[PDB]
């Protein structure tokens, strides 16, 4: 069974959170980039996005946690599928979130590719764009409004004993306290960068 359902949007330090959760023994942790490493997973996520019934174990059987897209948009159904899992809402200053989103994802998500190998990913992020962002990615006011409303929704649905709201600026102490898992003294909190994986996809 899944232990942790990550409900925060991408660009909230998710690759660093992924690493931190794995260090605490709470992985393997799924991330957006896992969909490229798991054969057939983008097909399954597109089926989920279309509203089809998919057995969640076909995606998550070998995982114990998830962060980022694509799963964050499905936090409500995943929290009901895995009732014992905790929910982790990764957050960030809204201006910095949008800066990172427009520097990292908006060009890619807005692109066309002849490459049949990006086609499934593009289908998925086109769905997210339509369903979550109302068809616009290049508008800071609207995108920040979407981010802030998403975070409000999660906080208003999941009971506060089951939800941890976390920004990577806070470091280890809140994860370790919420999950009751130690990290060695003087361990720096991971600050990892996945920008190149997305920026290099098109080329
Ligand atoms: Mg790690």
């Amino acid at each position: 069974s899944m232990k942790i359902i990550g409900a925060g949007f991408g660009r909230t330090g998710t690759l660093s959170v992924k690493a931190a959760l794995e260090t605490l023994g709470l992985g393997p942790c799924y991330h957006m980039l896992t969909t490229f490493e798991e054969p057939g997973h983008l097909r399954l996520w597109n089926a989920v996005s279309r509203g089809e019934r998919v057995d969640w174990a076909e995606i998550f059987a070998r995982y114990r946690s998830t962060v980022d897209w694509p799963a964050c948009d499905h936090w409500e159904t995943l929290a009901k599928e895995y009732p014992e899992a905790k929910v982790l809402l990764t957050v960030r200053d809204s201006e910095r979130w949008y800066d990172s989103f427009r520097q990292t994802l908006a060009p890619l998500w807005s692109a066309e590719s002849a490459d049949p190998e990006l086609a499934e990913y593009l289908d998925l992020v086109r769905h997210i764009t339509a369903h979550t962002f109302g068809g616009r990615l290049d508008d800071r006011a609207h995108a920040i409004a979407v981010f802030e409303e998403h975070n409000r929704r999660v906080r208003a649905s999941i009971p506060s004993e089951r939800l941890l709201v976390f920004d990577v600026r806070e470091g280890w102490e809140p994860l370790c306290a919420f999950f009751g898992r130690p990290v060695p003294p003087d361990t720096p909190f991971p600050h990892l960068n996945d920008r190149a994986a997305f920026q290099e996809l098109l080329s």
